[PDB]
């Protein structure tokens, strides 16, 4: 598949070293509706939060201009793991450019899974100490157990991706657009 290998000639994914004991920064969970909108993410380096989480994010970026970086981790409802880690790059754009209203600019670091077992110890004081395993979309996380967590993802030895199923996800995007165009088709009548 020649897709996935363009994409991981041309980024480095799953570095082997990552600074994880950030001197500065902010870090948000982003709870995703699916894997196909993770591979979408992946495949074109953008994300959309509902209208809340992009104003709560575009914010945190642009607090964090020159200061250090906006990193966001990914999991989708209900999965039970964490899927990747990427890097916010730029604010929130809502001009015209179709299930998606804003966008914002993501760099994809990490595409690895790491169980939630691996992480339900870290816990959020600032959300009722109830896991990080167990937080809602765009829930900021606290610098010093956010460094655990980058350091716990950062270092796991996992056994899949979501990049193994990429073909899948290629050929259900793929089917969609023809369903929806014809669909659309029908409706034009």
């Amino acid at each position: 598949h020649p897709v996935l290998e363009k994409l991981k000639a041309a980024h480095s994914y799953n570095p082997k070293e990552f600074e994880w004991n950030l001197k500065s920064g902010r870090v948000f969970i982003i709870k995703s509706y699916s894997e196909d909108d993770i591979h979408r993410s992946i495949k074109y380096s953008i994300w959309c939060s509902t209208e809340h989480g992009n104003k709560r994010l575009d914010s945190a970026f642009r607090c964090m201009s020159s200061k250090g970086p906006v990193y966001l981790l990914f999991s989708v409802n209900g999965s039970g793991h964490f899927c990747g880690v990427a890097e916010m790059k730029s604010p929130v754009d809502y001009g015209t450019s179709d299930k998606w209203k804003g966008k914002f600019d993501v760099q994809w670091i990490f595409v690895k899974d790491v169980p939630n077992n691996q992480l339900r110890h870290i816990r959020l004081e600032n959300n009722d100490n109830k896991p990080v395993t167990n937080s809602r979309d765009t829930q900021e996380v606290p610098l010093e157990k956010a460094k655990q967590v980058l350091k716990i993802i950062s270092s796991y030895k996992h056994t899949t991706s979501i990049f193994d199923d990429f073909a899948h996800y290629e050929k259900r995007q793929a089917v969609v657009e023809v369903v929806r165009k014809e669909r659309q088709s029908r409706n034009k009548q």
